[PDB]
């Protein structure tokens, strides 16, 4: 009940330290590369995008891995859709860039693979980092960086288009009757993001927008004073804290066969923008309401899994919830996870 669920939350809070003091060494290494970068090299325009779940506020646990964005201004760019997947793009422009086009085509993996040896080469002069690798991930992230071989730095490239966004986008972010159509139209005028990622041998780049869910998190209400006052005082970020948390202790459980392994924050997080639209008044998340608004978001996240159906939030025909993306099975074995947790108020909370 809503009793255990605040105890969640309080002792969560024992973590903001260690977290936000990290993030200040984090924050350091990641100033010293770019400033390294922007002087001279093939990165020159390269700027630093505050999004993930640190600058959401949104980060409760694993003080020792952050995910860091670069962006990259660049001239106007052209998008040619892969196939009909709906987020994955080819780079075309209508440059500095020049040496890393094939064609028309802007290769992602010769982007990628100039960017992670500059980086290793500006490391060499920045103090106990390391460049690491870990597992490619279609190439976002790019490089990992080990700061005083502890804290792990997940660096993602995305370029940055100040053009409207692609087509495939336009029936997405849902937020009208939460935030408004005013918001949306004005949230639809900032720049997207494109990532070097592979699609499942091709050059291509996914859609990102990492940038607007951080504006959303960060200014959530229909009130444009909630949780800025007492009497506004929602739940939707400890609901997302505590879906997270939810995800992050079941797959503790399965550390040896890792079978949640293909579950991650960002379907807890897209879900949860979801449950948003579907709750579009302050009301709907009042602090008080703790234990029925999480239920609102389990069961939910619940209807996904079942019905192998997550949309993305941006980009509605992206399933991330596919088959060919997680397997039956997968899915299967965590909705047996938490049906069983919810039927029993979240024994996996309990002290
Ligand atoms: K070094
Ligand atoms: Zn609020």
């Amino acid at each position: 009940g809503a009793s255990k669920l605040r105890a969640v939350l309080e002792k969560l809070k024992l973590s903001r330290d260690d977290i936000s003091t990290a993030a200040g060494m984090v924050k350091g290494v990641v100033d010293h590369l770019l400033l390294r970068l922007k002087c001279d090299s093939a990165f020159r325009g390269v700027g630093l995008l505050n999004t993930g779940s640190y600058y959401e506020h949104v980060k409760i646990s694993a003080p020792n891995e952050f995910d860091v964005m670069f962006k990259l201004e660049v001239p106007r760019i052209q998008l040619e859709e892969y196939s009909n997947t709906r987020a994955y793009y080819f780079v075309k422009f209508k440059n500095p860039l020049s040496q890393f086009l094939e064609g028309e085509i802007l290769s992602a993996s010769k982007m990628l693979s100039k960017f992670r040896k500059i980086i290793k080469e500006e490391i060499n002069d920045i103090k106990d980092t390391d460049v690491i690798m870990k597992r490619k991930r279609g190439g976002s992230p790019a490089v990992t960086l080990l700061i005083s071989e502890k804290i792990s730095v997940d660096i993602t490239l995305a370029l940055e288009s100040k053009s409207s966004w692609p087509a495939s986008t336009q029936e997405g972010l849902r937020i009208q009757n939460w935030l408004s159509a005013k918001v949306r139209k004005q949230l639809r005028l900032k720049p997207f993001y494109l990532v070097p990622k592979h699609a499942k041998q091709e050059e291509t780049w996914r859609l990102s927008f990492s940038h607007i869910e951080k504006e959303i998190l960060n200014n959530h209400g229909k009130s444009k004073t909630c949780c800025e006052n007492k009497e506004e005082k929602c739940c939707r970020k400890d609901c997302l804290k505590l879906m997270k948390y939810l995800l992050e202790q079941l797959k503790e459980r399965f550390k040896d066969k890792k079978h949640l392994d293909k579950f991650s924050s960002y379907h807890v997080k897209t879900a949860f923008f979801h449950v948003c639209t579907q709750n579009p008044q302050d009301s709907q998340w009042d602090r008080k309401d703790l234990g029925l608004c999480f239920d609102n978001c389990v069961t939910y996240f619940l209807q996904c899994l079942r019905t192998e159906k997550l949309e993305n939030y941006f980009i509605p025909e992206f399933n991330l919830f596919s088959s060919n993306l997680i397997d039956k099975r997968s899915k299967e074995f965590l909705t047996k996870q938490i049906e069983y947790e919810r039927n029993n108020e979240f024994p996996v909370f309990d002290e």
